[PDB]
């Protein structure tokens, strides 16, 4: 069974959602050529430990070493943080969970590493237009195959696939739980959607082919093809209205929720 | 029945002549005109080390300071990455040795950047089809002299020369081991090949004359006459009844074994 | 380290080896269209152990689920016993082994079920022919490599192919000991074949190309394009001067020993 | 280079070697104490001319000025029949080559005239065991070392050595081609057999030590030691996948081809 948070819940969830959200937003002033993903996870290891008062979800989990996963280019997700240096042309994820008192934030960004082709930046763009759209259709009686299709349908349309090896899930006081968010599908199917179920929604969209390999460190994620990947991720409530964005940044301009989605429609 | 079984070292040396295509097979999408050769080594010495977790094994190897060789038209082999970038019209052989675990697979291809002369182009191919040759006559009981003499006599036929100073070698938990495989000769000659043998089949194919010379770096060989050079190399297992490919590509339609198309 | 039969062994090889023998030789007369591969397992099965009082060796061995393996048409070798009569034009192999006081005979034969197509039974004739003459070359300071050398030129000059990934075996009080026995390969390789060394000879032979892919039980391996394959077994002894076929059956003209 | 026969050169070969056999099948019964060698040597000449209506081949070959060679006990090779009658105790090689239509078929055999010395016979049966271990090792593929060493062991283990200085040969449409067959070596070196080559294996095995010392008349060659020398031969084709002896008798049993 999906689990009902409850609105004391809800108010700790918001708080671990902003928690993350300030981890993306404080790092992204040194991400630049030369800057190796270790020294950004020792950055964000401190910031959530020291001044968060807060945990990395990520480290020591089923043996992910790091607190923080940095994937660049045709990395898919989970990349390891490593002494290898960022180099100019690079996108790059960087995926924040924070345990704040028990309850998870999770949320990813791409970032553009100096000058960038036009095309990666693109890629980056229109992956963000997927996690949009999949938040937009989340209201309750919709079902998850909803989060999917409307997904798939926008990567296709722009000759992406869909990575389908990975999905988003449920999140709570437990890091991964019911249900598992896929991020291609068929509208209407899967279970339907409750005020105060709690969700991530973080597409892999790939350039070329949707197949992933992994490597041998089991965790890093490479697109078989080697074309380029990108995600975004955001933790999602189910609010009696609709949709609230637990995880938004102060540089967004999406709404943060379906209330403040009908606003602006005046 | 029982399902046939492998020694260990051959399923190690599978492992690692199978990494080592893969690095050609990786690399092609990154030659195009304008790429420096030191560029190509970087992308190579990345991808061996950090996500096949091997080993470029040319670096420091004798002292040469790069982990690929990249041997670009009048060059005949063991050139040096540099920053000099490809040119519209370049043959280049790009020449990798992958260490898997102590387990060595070497392998090299052609490429032709941009549009080639025709020139170049039936070069590439009739030293492509003299390696083949060379690796078809392999089985127990053949003889080295038959795999010099059928490339010798493919490469003369057509007007092109076979460099002598060079040769292929055993190969597996060391880089290069006896025997020396010499690229012509005469069948029959020299020793018997037995079952688990593995060596490289790699020929020097001239435009023009066989003589080469080495410049003062002590690696880059180059044509005494300044034509073209080409050279197509495998790691080669002889197995109980024929040949077995060990560095074979996905984009070759040369079958991988004997049996076996 | 190949293991060498003692004289007493070697007595004990040969009951298993008639034993083995006779089960095929039994189960041909029940061989016919619209017969289950389940019921011929069931009839083999209550033969060598009511009758024979011996053991099925392939029951429960590394999961195998029935007494016999029971190959048909494109499957290579290993086919397990179920609810699918026989068809008209069908070849099948029986492939048995019986233990008996712990020793082992192994042996298969094919059959050709009612009528067969001419394309089926040259296939099943030329394999028979491989194993025959690999056979034929065995005795004290041959090499292995001369068996498979003998079957591979046979069934490629034939037009057929050689399959590669399954191979015969030593056998004695186990079941599969060393040798690997390579139905292809160069004469004058391999071990040397010495007096007392007990193996077999097993050639799968492919009326297309040699590959095979193993089905999803784990088991049952198919040619990969579907052609017809053939198999036939002997358990096979290194005498003094030469061999002794253990499973040789009274329908058979071959010669039992090469003295 | 070794020349290769045709399909209808080897149906020719077949015929010849016959011919050859039938010479020896015929000459038996004349082999007593009294009879010269002379006498045998025309009785042979006129059934090879008058009766296989064809040509005994050593007839003024290189000069030899007879139509077989009749060596005697310690004579190793191409003794000339003369007025010398056979002696109780001797042995005998009458060496026979009969070209027909213009083919060869070369064979020799050893007979015991009465009652020979007591390690006379086994010198004659162990040479034969010889040539037939040689023949055994022909098939595609295999190296004339392979002959060599397989005749060489077994002729050293009964204390014999191997005579070096003559050999086997290719023969077809010519008397003496390539290669020269030696009786002695290493097993997987030299010339590598293929299917269609014709040669002979003509071990000469002496009692003693193998070095040979030729008489006055150029051809009689003896042993240094003066010990007893024994040659079997045969003419053997390579086949598909392994040999088969045009000049068999009907007083053989070993087989006539590997099949
Ligand atoms: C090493 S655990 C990382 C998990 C990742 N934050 C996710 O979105 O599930
Ligand atoms: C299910 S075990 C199959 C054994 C088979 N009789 C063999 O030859 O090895
Ligand atoms: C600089 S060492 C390069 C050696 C090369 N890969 C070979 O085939 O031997
Ligand atoms: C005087 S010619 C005799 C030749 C002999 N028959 C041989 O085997 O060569
Ligand atoms: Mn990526
Ligand atoms: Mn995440
Ligand atoms: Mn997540
Ligand atoms: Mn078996
Ligand atoms: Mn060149
Ligand atoms: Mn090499
Ligand atoms: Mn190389
Ligand atoms: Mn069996
Ligand atoms: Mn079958
Ligand atoms: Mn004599
Ligand atoms: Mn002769
Ligand atoms: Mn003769
Ligand atoms: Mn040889």
């Amino acid at each position: 069974t999906v689990t009902i948070k409850t609105p004391d819940d809800i108010e700790k969830m918001r708080i671990a959602g902003r928690l993350a959200a300030e981890v993306l937003e404080m790092i992204g002033e040194h991400i630049k050529p030369g800057v190796t993903t270790e020294e950004l996870d020792r950055i964000c290891h401190d910031y959530i430990v020291n001044e968060q008062k807060a945990i990395p979800a990520p480290l020591n989990y089923k043996g992910f070493p790091k607190s923080i996963c940095t994937s660049i280019n045709h990395v898919v997700c989970h990349g390891i943080p490593n002494e290898k240096p960022l180099k100019e042309g690079d996108i790059l994820n960087v995926d924040i969970t924070v345990i704040k008192d028990g309850y998870h934030g999770d949320t990813s960004k791409m970032f553009l590493v100096g000058k960038t082709p036009e095309w990666a930046d693109r890629l980056c763009q229109i992956t963000q237009e997927c996690m949009y759209k999949g938040i937009s259709v989340v209201r309750p009686g919709a079902h998850l195959g909803d989060i999917g299709e409307i997904i798939q349908k926008h990567a296709e349309k722009n000759g992406f696939s869909v990575v389908r090896e990975y999905c988003g899930h449920g999140i709570g006081k437990v890091f991964h739980e019911e249900p598992q968010v896929l991020h291609y599908g068929r509208a209407g199917t899967g279970i339907e959607l409750k005020e105060g179920m709690i969700f991530t929604i973080e597409p892999m969209i790939n350039q070329g082919r949707p197949e992933t390999r992994l490597l041998g460190d089991g965790w890093t994620a490479i697109t078989k093809d080697r074309k380029l990947s990108a995600q975004w991720e955001h933790t999602v409530l189910v609010t009696a209205d609709g949709y609230e964005i637990l995880t938004l940044r102060n540089d967004e301009t999406f709404p943060r929720t379906s209330a403040a989605e009908f606003e602006l429609v005046d």
